[PDB]
């Protein structure tokens, strides 16, 4: 009786951990997997659903705080600076995401906001006088339901996740907690991004772009934006002149000087993400003699929710800050006066949120055996690994080499001592890494008498700037070479592994290099390729970041005539004729990431060369399907896995 | 300008005052008034409605709990024995009425009940261990919905504030708070009145009928229903007459009642009764006033409890009625009443008690009712009446049976106002010292209001209620009359060519006997009205019984039912020259509005000025609990008749 | 197997025999039952409805016109004077009335009027020019959906049919047919009753009460509306001075004289509807001779529709008309020069209504053994008998002595030669007849085995003035007495009649009657009182037309005390007392003929006394359910009698 998809049903997702002021107390959100309608489900037609409700521990068991019995329900939470009140955010069918105040000592929450299109990012001001927030109030666009055709004049109108771009963008709007009055703060013309207040609540910090085509191209500035003096609030004032990636803002404790997250200009997409001390429009490097990048990049599918990571001053010279190195997410101390030190770093985890003060740190924890918890300085207050419905089993390490030395890899081993099948799978990106988080499809994948083999050819993004550099302007190259070179390597380790049995599988960049190796070997008995891309001129008209994409990741701009020519020597689908391995093609209609014309042109191709294809169209879900999907379609996607492998193993 | 009825939108109302076990806090309940859904508000016509959140005090002003923003909103709390959880009942939209539980110490209620009908009357057990409650379940009639035929059988069929009885009653559940489960306890064939723990939690007390006819004669008894093992109800006291309030004693094994033994019959003043191995004393002995609040006001929505409570082994707390005041009294087993916190001009409508503490609701003529706990208010109520209250002046009249009285509530100025008499319902309540905004509102407009307690009034003693039985339009018109005429001739700003006489329910009744009999008036409103009392014995839900209790006469007899003609004013309506304002809803059950119809028609054919505002869905308690906007609709229809006429 | 109260629904029924102008062709409606929607049926709850077509025949079987699938169907057809084009109104779903015109040689009807609330009562002009109609047109009375008061300050406020009255009466329109231009012509303060066009389409004669009062005594006159020619509408203009009942208004060919049907102004509703020729405000009686009254006045349960009876002119000195004689309604014509002469007039049978012009005549017929059939110049032309599911039976006549001449009435007898229970039904009016109407109702009791004796007491109208006279003012007394007397003339002429299983049971009347008998003996074992009186005062003030009714049938009015307890004696619920016979109470929640505040003082004094009774209440139905309720509600109705009549015999 072998474990299915559905055992995903018995998980609970934690995320956004948060620390209270005092250090004492984490407050969290859990998603639990519901019936959308318990009271009337229907009899043909299972809905399982996300449904959230707010956690509170004080040092042991956590205990929840809300109980929502209909809709998304209640995320966001956020301490009210004198540790008596949780403001959140509450979805529940036509309240679509108001603002909630919830006194903590005793009494049921009050709802703030009352706007149609809901709030959010609720962010305290330090003093507890104000809430910020982001809003598109009563706005109503009714061209959809009318029928109304879509005027296009900006470059970028998709985001997966968001589909369509409104016209006005969110305004920030602040809610005076002693006066319990809501008033607009700043409608921006083009965005607001990442936001901070000043530690002394004079203020917030916010990026933005000058406009849309600078947005597109990813080049952003901070600007200071004072509270509001009389009835039309004061415009924001450019603070740095960065004209680059910019988020994290972590004013420091002085009032003056700030962190930010990013790159500075000339750096693309491919540098990695480091700390950069701002001072009277000065920048430098903050992170130094730390050649990893800030956040977590480490694959995992057991986040539901938000994952904070916003590096947090512990005192006026040391910022804490969380960095992806070799498959594992430590947290790490960045310090104005000396170098990067490890704060709490196991090479085996991965930590993929947190929050922190100068009392006490919360963050969520996990590894490749272990679902993620959430803990209070140091101490677990959950118990979720324990609703896992089956036995983990534990990888073992493969290596190969490079000519820029060792890279690695895993096997994760089915029960027994019989000969199974080997699955390459290939993580997207491609500047993330596999290793240490906790993959369900993985651990359910062993459990069903397959080897999965994952690793981090050159590109990935866990063992320096230049290892993520050697992949630059020759996708298919290198990388593909430390795939093929690695699972060969697994073939030989491993000797239970049926090499006549074997299947490569990958999603986004991975979808590329399932299409770029099937076209170019037929060693593989099966393939599934995932929100795939086999045309890399059209992903430049389509995708929303293709006005940048391949610009950073290969130099090769699709509107210009020498440049596209090498797009299309790039692209899988100039050697799709080679293709002869059976193909399951998963894609998703609303993804804006990788557009499912992507997917159309591989099947298309697949069908007149007569090879066996198979093509699952997911409605209404985006890039996101198989990290936070809607739980029916995550069901799905792994069943059409498996039915796929075991028709061809 | 001066203030209108949309002053009523201005006003909350509490109710339901919980005291805490350990008597240092309590929960209320408070209703606002808000438009039905403020996300979408209709343009064109406004929804004010009523919605209530639950409310705390600790010993200073109150803060809320809830914070409902659709559906009517949250009500009834009841504290779990070690103060820490509040019970409450939940409606918002779909969800009818759901059993919640809030934990006091810090977050969000759970929803613990599941029906598709909603629950009722929680209490919990005196140990913590459950919680009791009535609901239909999940019982659904379509016969409404589809057109179909209703077959009826039993001899009561509809009851006011409610519509159609159900073919079954409510079953009596069992929460079994540990075990988070869930039980049916006792489904009665005919239905659950009065209900109680037993202090050791062993089982409740209920009141039932035997029978559909005992029941519509108002003949119940008092059962033991332990809780259940693998269970029946057991007869502890043949009493075939009615009971409520029962009040347990510590000792586990006596319990006090309210009510009336079998004889008399309901005109008799409700006392309170010892119950002991199946036999009964009177208990509030040397007091010759009704147990409960039977005065007069309009500014109660929700629940007022009146629950008599053992403050010992000896004390049993209660409150009563007395010469148009509620005050709380301590029974003794071992001797009389006394006084516990008595106002003569003061209305305690609702109270809680234990060893350790009270909470009450508080008002008079001039305050609006607010929470105490232990004599000090908890709320500010009061400030939200938007206009300044007016001090009424004291007015008697003479009778046979010593002196009658009565009130003048005038208008601001010293210049010559008209002369609203006022005639409360009943007949056995009182006018005094509640608190009425219509009354308030009348003298803010400029009129003099006119109100005291006849003859048949309830407070004076059991004789100045049986002065009128059988003889409805002897003395009692006659005390209303003579008061009316002492008013002017004590009030001289009272306008004596500028009078009208309004009444509700029995004061309808009565103000159509009086325009049946005089001509005196310039005007006439009159409200839930009676002027048939044949028909209202076939039509009203207590037809079967109320003119027996209170008249004697039977309308099924023929003898019997020449006699109700002779009381209806219908016959007398030839003589009706004053122009009348009708005031009736169509499901009153209580005064059905044939009633009103046959007095639209007959002076109609009499061409004398005539008008009638019928309101549909509200019931009798329009005037004191109807929805808002009904409300300003009636007070509007009051003031346009009045100023019309004057 | 004997047949149920379901055999109701195997019967189509006819109604409105319109004739041709050039007298060749009769157009009529027909109803048959149906299910509400018969592609979505209720699996738990059936839903029979009566659903409406138009029929044509030229002399032969009647074919359809139109073929409604939903709403109510088709009714009132109306021939264009060149026969080319039937008017009609059409119901379906939210189009609730729309006037319809459908060309008779080719294509589909087309949609004349666009009214939310439809039209009624179209009559063409004879010269074709014309359509006129009333009509509601768009207001919306939006009170009861809001739960709003209604404010009522008029005498009369509800009506059996329509029950609540609006505000605004429906308005005159006019339809110009060569222009296909619509045009309100007259919006009357308190309404129009009867209205017949001019011959030479100059106009209509309409029928208006004075005032709110005046409408509520019955008392009306004639007015004259010529054509409209400015903007403005001229208004009506009085042409009579007649302060009395009156409709069925019948221009004279000469364009100046006209008759009507009523009554002059001295005598009230108990005085015989006579024919009345006017000229130049002076009237003089029309049917001389006749001591019989204008229309059907015959009981018959098999009438769903619209009965036409409008006198008309075959020629100058000859008006048609209908006359209730002696249980029979036959064909007349009166004459200017001379008395009245029989037109078409079998003893035995009921012509329930007709048209006619001077080429030819249509009419619906019918007779205590034969189901409503359509003819056309003496030719049936439907089949609708043979739909009747069993063998119809044959009365027997059996007479009874008063001091005014005999009586008579019918019993109707089972199959074979047992004993039977003997039913005493009672008619109401009470000035209307039993006798050789069809009735579903009584075939059916006899072929469940029960003898149905019915008869025409005093007060009944087919047998002259006095006759009717005979009752006025003491009901109770010699109406009772011939109803028992006749009662009891049955069971001795009837050895079978089983005279300890008897039953009585009447409706309106019928009712009153029936709480009366069983108020003054106990000899019957069973009665079922439906649509009953019980409170003759409360009557006054509760009906319909309880300001005019006593008045005019007993000379009492319910506002003067003296009267008042007249009407009380007169009560059958003074001697409720005496009551012992299980009684079944059968009552419609909006009647507002007889208001069931009725029924419900006589349920709950039996209750008082712990008679056996049982009381079946129905919703939204009125007066006439027995006659025309839904289908599903006439079942109940009749299976409530039949289930009462078994448990007590």
């Amino acid at each position: 009786p072998a474990p299915g998809p559905d055992s995903l049903l018995a998980l609970a997702f934690p995320s956004d951990p948060q620390v209270s002021p005092d250090g004492k107390q984490v407050a969290f959100v859990l998603a639990q997997i519901s019936e959308e309608d318990p009271a009337k489900p229907d009899k043909d037609f299972a809905r399982p659903r996300y449904r959230s409700g707010l956690w509170l521990s004080e040092g042991g068991a956590a205990r929840p705080l809300t109980h929502a019995e209909t809709g998304r329900g209640d995320s966001a939470p956020r301490w009210s600076p004198d540790g008596q009140n949780l403001a959140f955010v509450r979805s529940a069918g036509e309240v679509k995401a108001a603002l909630m105040l919830l006194p903590l000592k005793g009494g049921e929450a009050r709802r703030v906001t009352h706007f149609k299109n809901g709030v959010s990012g609720p962010q305290w001001s330090p003093d507890g006088r104000f809430i910020a927030f982001t809003t598109t109030a009563d706005t109503e666009d009714k061209r959809d339901e009318r029928g109304e055709a879509r005027v296009l004049t900006r470059p970028v109108y998709r985001a997966n996740g968001a589909d369509w771009l409104p016209e006005r963008p969110a305004a920030l709007w602040l809610y005076d907690v002693e006066a319990d009055k809501l008033r607009e703060w700043y409608a921006p013309e083009i965005g607001i991004g990442a936001l901070s207040w000043w530690p002394d609540s004079r203020g917030v910090l916010i990026v933005q772009s000058e406009d849309e085509w600078q947005a597109s191209q990813w080049r952003q500035d901070v600007y200071d934006l004072p509270l509001p003096t009389a009835d039309a609030p004061a415009a924001p004032q450019k603070l740095l002149d960065w004209n680059s990636a910019a988020h994290g803002l972590a004013p420091h404790p002085d009032g003056q000087r700030f962190a930010l997250i990013g790159r500075p200009a000339g750096k693309g997409n491919t540098e990695h993400a480091h700390l950069y001390l701002i001072e009277n429009g000065q920048h430098r490097r903050l992170d130094t003699g730390h050649d990893h990048p800030v956040g977590d990049a480490v694959g995992g599918d057991c986040h539901v929710g938000a994952f904070p990571e916003g590096p947090r001053w512990l005192d006026g010279d040391t910022l804490l800050f969380s960095s992806t190195v070799r498959g594992s997410v430590g947290l790490f101390t960045a310090h104005i006066g000396g170098g990067v030190k490890a704060y709490d770093h196991d090479p085996q985890g991965v930590i993929s949120a947190f929050t922190a003060n100068e009392h006490g740190v919360a963050l969520i924890r996990e590894s490749a055996t272990r679902f993620p918890e959430v803990e209070l300085n140091g101490q677990r207050v959950t118990d979720l690994h324990a609703r896992f419905p089956f036995p983990v089993r534990e990888p073992q390490r493969v290596t190969f080499e490079t000519e820029l030395g060792e890279g690695e890899g895993w096997v994760l081993l089915p029960e027994g001592e019989q000969k199974v099948p080997a699955l390459l799978n290939i993580h997207g990106g491609p500047h993330t890494d596999y290793g240490h988080g906790f993959t369900h499809e993985f651990q359910l994948m062993a459990a069903r008498g397959y080897g999965v083999c994952y690793s981090n050819p050159r590109g990935s993004v866990g063992y320096g700037q230049a290892w993520v550099d050697a992949i630059y302007g020759r996708w298919g190259t290198v990388d593909a070479d430390d795939l093929l070179n690695f699972f060969d390597r697994c073939l030989e380790a491993v000797p239970r592994l049926d090499a006549a049995k074997t299947a490569v599988m990958g999603g986004s960049y991975g979808g590329f290099m399932t299409n770029w190796i099937t076209g170019h070997t037929t060693r593989f008995q099966a393939a599934i390729t995932d929100r795939c891309i086999s045309n890399l001129i059209s992903f430049g008209g389509t995708s929303d970041i293709g006005l940048r994409f391949w610009d950073d990741e290969l130099g090769l701009d699709f509107s210009r005539r020498a440049d596209a020519l090498k797009l299309w020597d790039l692209s899988p689908l100039q050697y799709v004729e080679n293709v002869k391995t059976p193909t399951l093609i998963v894609h998703s209609v609303l993804d804006h990431r990788c557009p499912v014309e992507q997917a159309e042109q591989w099947y298309a191709a697949l069908h007149k060369h007569q090879v066996p294809v198979r093509f699952v169209r997911f409605p209404e879900e985006n890039h996101e399907l198989s990290r936070s999907g809607r739980p029916d379609r995550r069901l799905t996607r792994l069943n059409e896995y498996f039915a796929w492998l075991e028709r061809w193993l």
